[PDB]
């Protein structure tokens, strides 16, 4: 009577009646897949028809949608008090697809993803939802892969009689050939058959997946899931993120400064034993958490720092914090300031209180356009715009990392290889950039991040030279050590899409002058700072270039390591040109820059 089998029924088209009060189907499936030894991920979706504007929908309690013919709302999560929350605006009228992954595997994330797909009258999509993640913990997952209830009730319906119409209704296993970082980004499409060529047209470039994912391999499990035609709107794929409890903006830092996971961060279970994870993700989580407690205006961060720096046992629990890795407390709490400005200047309602607790919605960016912006409900989000990074341009060789004996698994012809490969993707050399190892490890792998600067906001961006030996003085901690001593850093290789280079411009005057800021606003053709521009110019009378590349610009980077290596022995001292491999040279001439502002 209120029981219903939703694969049986629903599978091509079911009418459901409402009137008598929920209806309810049990969604079961194999337990040998939910107990599987690879690693896979379970697709659940229907299409909601008439009646999809009057509903109230669940997942035994742990997911529930709330459809009102304006907005989709969406919450659940395994932990008690405040659940996960989410509000999708509806952006058409009509038939729209209801989705949820469900991943299965030993080492698998702890969470579901949820998204929408608004369809035309021609059942085409047209618009698609943010991936929206919700925490379940390993157990409640394996309930949600197994045996879990599928419940329905009308809300608020004008319906005398109120039904729900649902067609399609069905899952299927997508099984890998452990990778989980697809899963994280919006590559999570690509291991989506319905969804084959909607991360290509957005993304504006391939799958490009790595060999676990490439050759996957796709189940229907039951019902019939929908594949529908495209006709979706060009809006970039995009992902959010909410914390139930706040700390965002320490978990966004965590993430961006250490390369990991943003999630990591929202499970319910601590990871165990993750080396990354204990030495730079919850340190740099709980130094966010502590300066936010302190009610320390970001602008502050550099002073914080330095008196924090100055005078041991100053500062009290975030002063400590950063004594204890000073160089880990300069990029964290830099990057932290920097986005909590973006955030506060995005509208009149968001404030330095409200960037610590704020969603994170991160984009999909493609790297040929204009500016990555965000959906029109983003306003109120911290914001990440993800482009690819030297995470994907290393080349074979084994893991890299860096360390003061030097970038581990990285050599010359290991160097010439990921060149190549960036040609080979529309990048181009633009110089070298030197930094400590922590940002090192940032920017190659989670790629260029605005970091506060203490500098006339006109000139803040990221900076850059073309010559290593200017680069190189920077490769390096700006601090010494209780035995004297000052850890050499890395020298890095700045790539961009040679698409970007009509952007790059170049003066003969210092860019120290006083009429330097005129001269470039002049050249690229609107006030400063940079946008998706760059600046060349000497950086003092007489002296080396030195380039600055406008933050939004500075994100669509790629940076890979050097084969120049940085000298433990001799920290502060000069670069010795014959450390320089001359095939290294040989790949490191520069573009040729416009001197003019275009016509
Ligand atoms: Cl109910
Ligand atoms: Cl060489
Ligand atoms: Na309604
Ligand atoms: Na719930």
């Amino acid at each position: 009577e209120e029981a219903f089998d939703l694969w049986n029924e629903c599978a091509k088209a079911c009418v459901l009646d409402l009137k008598d009060g929920v209806r309810s189907s049990r969604m079961s499936v194999d337990p040998a897949i939910a107990d599987t030894n690879g690693q896979g991920v379970l697709h659940y979706s229907m299409v909601l028809e008439g009646g999809n504007d009057a509903l109230k929908l669940a997942i035994d309690n742990a997911l529930s949608i709330t459809s009102d013919g304006l907005t989709i709302r969406l919450e659940g999560g395994v932990e008690p008090n405040k659940p996960v929350r989410y509000s999708y605006t509806r952006q058409a009228r009509g038939s729209w697809s209801l989705n949820w992954l469900v991943p299965i595997g030993h080492e698998k994330p702890s969470n579901i993803k949820v998204f929408i797909h608004e369809l035309n009258a021609g059942n085409q999509l047209s618009h698609m939802s943010p991936i929206y993640t919700i925490e379940m913990g390993d157990e409640l997952l394996a309930k949600l892969a197994r045996d879990a209830t599928f419940f329905v009730r009308a809300h608020e319906s004008n319906e005398m009689q109120p039904t729900l119409a649902i067609s399609h209704a069905g899952v299927s296993v997508v099984m890998a050939q452990k990778r989980w970082s697809e899963w994280a980004s919006g590559k999570v499409l690509c291991l989506l058959d319905p969804l084959d060529g909607v991360y290509n047209y957005l993304a504006q470039q391939r799958c490009n997946l790595d060999d676990t994912w490439e050759g996957k391999i796709y189940r229907v499990l039951a019902g019939n899931p929908a594949k529908h035609d495209l006709d979706i709107k060009p809006t970039v794929i995009s992902h959010r993120l909410h914390f139930p409890e706040g700390g965002s903006l320490a978990a966004l830092t965590a993430h961006q400064a250490c390369h990991l996971p943003l999630e990591t961060f929202t499970r319910h279970r601590q990871p165990r034993g993750w080396e990354q994870l204990e030495q730079c993700g919850y340190p740099v989580q709980r130094l966010v958490a502590l300066y936010l407690a302190a009610r320390l205006s970001w602008n502050q961060v550099d002073q914080v720092i330095r008196n924090a720096l100055a005078s041991p046992g100053s500062g009290g629990d975030l002063g400590e914090a950063i004594r204890e890795q000073p160089e880990q407390a300069r990029l964290a709490l830099t990057l932290a300031a920097a986005e909590s400005e973006r955030f506060v200047r995005q509208g009149t309602g968001n404030d330095e209180a409200g960037a610590a607790n704020a969603d994170v919605v991160s984009l999909t960016c493609p790297v040929a356009a204009g500016e990555c912006a965000g959906p029109a409900d983003s306003g109120d989000a911290l914001l990440e715009r993800n482009y690819p990074t030297g995470a994907e341009f290393l080349g074979d060789g084994g893991d890299v990392s860096f360390s003061t004996r030097g970038t581990q698994n990285w050599t010359v012809e290991r160097l010439l290889q990921a060149h190549r490969q960036l040609e080979e993707r529309g990048y181009v050399f633009v110089g070298y950039h030197g930094t400590f190892l922590e940002a090192a490890q940032s920017i190659v792998f989670g790629g260029v991040r605005a970091r506060s600067q203490d500098l006339d906001a006109i000139w803040r961006g990221f900076y850059i030279a073309g010559d290593p030996a200017l680069a190189y003085g920077y490769a390096q901690d700006q601090e010494p050590d209780a035995r004297g001593r000052i850890r050499n850093g890395a020298l890095l290789r700045v790539y961009v899409p040679r698409s970007s280079l009509p952007g790059f411009y170049r003066t003969s005057l210092t860019l120290a002058a006083p009429e330097a800021a005129g001269e470039v606003e002049r050249l690229i053709g609107h006030p400063l700072p940079l946008r998706l521009d760059a600046i060349t110019g000497p950086e003092e009378e007489g002296g080396r270039l030195e380039t600055i590349l406008g933050w939004p610009l500075a994100e669509r980077t790629v940076v890979i390591p050097s084969a120049i290596p940085t000298d433990p022995r001799n920290v502060g001292g000069d670069l010795d040109p014959s450390s320089i491999p001359d095939k290294e040279q040989a790949i490191s001439a520069l573009p040729d820059y416009a001197s003019q502002p275009g016509k």
